[PDB]
């Protein structure tokens, strides 16, 4: 289609999603807290409206790409009695129950919600390796739906505003957690005079097979399944704890590997030593 | 090659890397604390030796696969006397300095020491993706390098017996870590419903790009280059943020996404929000 999108925050991602919806020949306009920001995207042929109020009365689909839900009610509220009969689709990351009132704030101000969770860094916007999560009422999914698809490929999760927001979290948890990992290691082989250039090939590459390493989960998750045949508890417990040790020698962040030993720890101490890694995941439900 | 080989350890490695020796043509005597576990790889070839002092005596070369380093002193204690003239590989997990004083007490009891560590599970044993690095000294691993081979690809490091096992580790903080935010990821989504055989495969599906997103680090580090212009410290602390509080509300384990949450605020509170994720290495290094 070539309807009218309104996308307010230009940050890399705003910017990337901004140019994906241009060259699929929708008309764009752009609000942003730091117009100068929007020189780039405006060469590239959007519109520059002057305040909010503009920007949302130019659409009936207002997307947002914002650092948290905060900057969407900062942004919004000049604009509030304008969004009648216009759908908010909201790309940003905050918690779940964050997103859940977001919606319900804008169904009082007349305006329908969608949730998404972009997958992808700004340069893999717009690509065939792109996806996005939805949820919210499938009917605003649908009728946006051709639109969406500019960005990444849609992944509709059902109805609850919450849970694009819960997955995106949850992602972002596996994602984060592992960067910071990547860094503390890093850290550690600097420790004993290791380049970043030399360590960070090596820590990649052992990554890069993990999905495999794993397969030579889910459903036994879910069954119960935690049997220590491959590899045990006990035997991972030790060597979290000989992280924590190295990390200690090595004078790096000692939170991270803690936390790690810490879920060997609770499920030896439960009596699972002798189960599957998977087991930890009981007493990380249960603190 | 034909080398007879001894191979202390019985868990699922020390059994897999029995089996590859056996199958490229080593004789391998085995011992092992519980000597049952040993009927398996004894019906395919090994000889069951009946004490460690008869193991240590089979031949030049002693392969220890232990939960730790602990267990070499304990299984090799009755045998110190006849350790002069061969060479322990020691391929158990522990700290960087517990195995460079092992390699010390190895050259008092007139032993040559290599360390290593196996960088994939025992079904990868002795297969084209097998890799396993190792250090000491280079003499030492040049002797036995066509023997070692046989199990994985060698990844020498140097002279410093350390220096494998800090790799070792450093791998498995990455691996470790990833796995305890995968499961914390599942536990998440498991809070509003979702069934981990649901959650796992997206959560893999996403870890499996994370080396091309990142590429979408290691010189950057090395040279200071830490610029923000597509993903800043600032958005992705608040991320970070975002997933404590969802944790949070999910009533599971906070300490994990804290100890992440931690490498973002620290490196806002020394003033470098505006930079890339990359120098959150910075805070870890200095704690
Ligand atoms: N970058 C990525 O790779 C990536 C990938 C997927 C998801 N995300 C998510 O996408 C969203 C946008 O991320 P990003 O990296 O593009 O950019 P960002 O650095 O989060 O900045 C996005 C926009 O937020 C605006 N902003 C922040 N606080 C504001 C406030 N209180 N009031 C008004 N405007 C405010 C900024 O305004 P100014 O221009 O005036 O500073 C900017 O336009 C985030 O929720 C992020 O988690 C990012
Ligand atoms: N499993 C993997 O996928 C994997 C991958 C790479 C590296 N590793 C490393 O490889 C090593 C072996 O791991 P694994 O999974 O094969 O087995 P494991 O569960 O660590 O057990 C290995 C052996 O250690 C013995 N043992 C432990 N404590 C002992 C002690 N105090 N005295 C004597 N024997 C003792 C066990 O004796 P019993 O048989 O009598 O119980 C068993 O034969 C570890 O250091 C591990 O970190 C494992």
């Amino acid at each position: 289609d070539r309807t009218p999108v309104t996308l307010i925050g230009l940050g890399p991602m705003g910017q990337a999603m901004t140019r994906a919806l241009l060259a699929a020949g929708h008309p764009v306009t752009v609000w942003n807290r730091t117009p100068a920001r929007a020189a780039g995207v405006v060469a590239d042929g959007a519109v520059l409206a002057a305040s909010p109020v503009e920007a949302v009365e130019a659409g009936d689909l207002v997307i947002l790409s914002l650092t948290d839900y905060q900057a969407m009610y900062d942004v919004l509220e000049p604009a509030t009695g304008s969004l009648a009969g216009r759908t908010v689709v909201n790309l940003s990351s905050d918690t779940p129950d964050r997103t859940r009132a977001a919606a319900d704030w804008a169904t009082e101000h007349g305006a329908t919600f969608l949730t998404g969770g972009v997958m992808i860094p700004a340069p893999m916007v717009g690509t065939e390796e792109a996806y996005v999560y939805y949820s919210g009422p499938a009917e605003v999914f649908e009728k946006h739906r051709t639109t969406l698809t500019v960005i990444g490929a849609p992944r509709y999760l059902g109805e609850d505003t919450g849970l694009a927001q819960l997955m995106y979290q949850a992602q972002l948890d596996v994602f984060l957690t592992t960067l910071s990992s990547l860094m503390h290691a890093t850290a550690l082989l600097g420790t004993a005079g290791v380049s970043a250039a030399e360590s960070m090939p090596e820590l990649i590459g052992m990554l890069r097979t993990v999905p495999a390493m794993l397969e030579a989960p889910g459903a036994d998750i879910d069954a119960d399944k935690h049997p220590g045949d491959l590899s045990t508890i006990t035997m991972m417990g030790a060597t979290a704890d000989h992280i924590v040790g190295a990390s200690e020698t090595a004078g790096i962040d000692l939170a991270l590997p803690r936390a790690v030993q810490a879920h060997y720890r609770r499920a030896i101490e439960n009596g699972h030593g002798g189960d599957n890694w998977t087991r930890i995941i009981d007493g990380i439900r249960s603190p």
